[PDB]
């Protein structure tokens, strides 16, 4: 029940408004070896949603080079953290563009991805935040050598689960990909329903566990920019796992480690304070 001491500390820090000082001291990106030269190539300009939100060279997801994409470039970062003995493996990526759908599915295939955690809407405020890279039911699409079929979509209130089949058109191999989309989460803000977000995290945790039981692949997390709401998901799941290991909690240490793998994770104070609220409620129900 040492979680009780953690929950008081967290509630007090939030209640007294000491969260901000902690958050604003965390650097947004690497100080050194922060080169994003491949991402900055003129040839890759159309592949970035924002020319300043970029993967670092040494952790970018490298696609096998193709005719259409010689550098095999996608705006996506490997995120590998070890926190309290747990080795976490994610890929964090931006929302696909019309012209990066083949790249996105090539990454899904090559990296062995079984679960997509989508935490953006397709459209918000009249703007595209993610291209519709998977088919709409009523049910198949082809991007280069990958055929994607939507089997079903089931709504769980705050999020929806879509069963996808992905087929390699040159080998005939097929794989199931589970698409878990949180549907009401404004960009730069927080989920509307805190408990709904916890149930979304619970479903990601469950499906990862059970698909692993049947080299485990990274979880693919994406938003629009691939840093804000993506960062909330990753930092929340890591910190929740920390709650069982007695070791002293150090959220800004963890977020700093994460931003060493992909810049700008967790864009706003409300997103960071939301992670505190998530942990408090998780501990309040333990």
């Amino acid at each position: 029940a040492t979680n009780d001491e953690r929950c008081k500390i967290l509630e007090q820090r939030l209640e007294q408004g000491m969260v901000f000082t902690e958050y604003e001291r965390i650097l947004k990106k690497r100080l050194v070896d922060g080169e994003c030269s491949t991402a900055r190539l003129p040839e890759n300009a159309e592949r970035n949603r924002f020319q300043d939100v970029l993967p670092y060279d040494d952790v970018r997801v490298e696609l096998v080079p193709t005719k259409e994409n010689n550098t095999g470039y996608i705006n996506a970062s490997h995120i590998k953290v070890s926190v309290s003995g747990i080795e976490w493996d994610y890929i964090a990526t931006q929302g696909p563009l019309q012209n990066t759908c083949q790249d996105f599915w090539q990454m899904v295939w090559e990296q062995g991805i079984a679960i997509i955690a989508m935490v953006t809407a397709e459209e918000e405020g009249g703007r595209e935040k993610s291209f519709r890279y998977w088919p709409r039911l009523g049910n198949t699409v082809t991007y280069g050598r990958f055929k994607i079929t939507t089997r079903f979509r089931t709504d769980s209130g705050c999020y929806a689960t879509t069963g996808l089949k992905m087929k390699h058109l040159l080998t005939g191999q097929e794989r199931t990909v589970w698409h878990l989309q949180y549907t009401d989460w404004p960009e730069h803000g927080c989920p509307e329903d805190l408990k709904g977000f916890l149930s979304y995290l619970e479903e990601i945790q469950s499906v990862r566990r059970h698909t692993n039981s049947t080299p485990n692949p990274p979880l693919l997390v994406h938003s629009s920019a691939g840093v804000g709401r993506t960062g909330v998901v990753i930092l929340s799941e890591i910190m929740i796992a920390c709650l069982e290991h007695n070791e002293v909690l150090d959220i800004p240490r963890v977020l700093d480690m994460l931003r060493q793998q992909r810049m700008m994770l967790v864009q706003t104070l409300c997103q960071y304070t939301f992670v505190y609220r998530v942990l408090i409620q998780f501990l309040k129900s333990s």
